[PDB]
């Protein structure tokens, strides 16, 4: 139990990292881009439209990280606290079991 909690923390680390290394890209890409529209024929509802895509995106990154933080603490609690007669329905948690 102490090896495998180890490697699921880090494992679970790497996707932690990995998360804030792609969010911190976006929103500089966000800044960047977005001050090239605020420096060239900018317009206030336009810009709004475009930052408003972005904060958009950057919510759909957060989300599909946190969905597979989500995946990874229901492996791993189900494997602890595991024991006989326990009903496995998702067929696809069992697989990654």
């Amino acid at each position: 139990l102490s090896t495998l909690e180890a490697e699921m923390a880090v494992e679970k680390k790497a996707v932690e990292d990995q998360r804030d290394a792609d969010l911190e890209a976006r929103a500089q890409k966000l800044e960047a881009d977005l001050a090239e529209l605020e420096a060239e024929g900018a317009k206030s509802d336009v810009r709004r439209k475009v930052r408003d895509s972005g904060e958009r995106e950057m919510r759909q990154l957060r989300d599909r990280a946190q969905r597979e933080l989500d995946r990874l603490d229901e492996i791993w609690n189900t494997f602890t606290k595991l024991a006989p007669k326990q009903l496995i329905v998702d067929e696809v948690l069992y697989r990654e079991l």
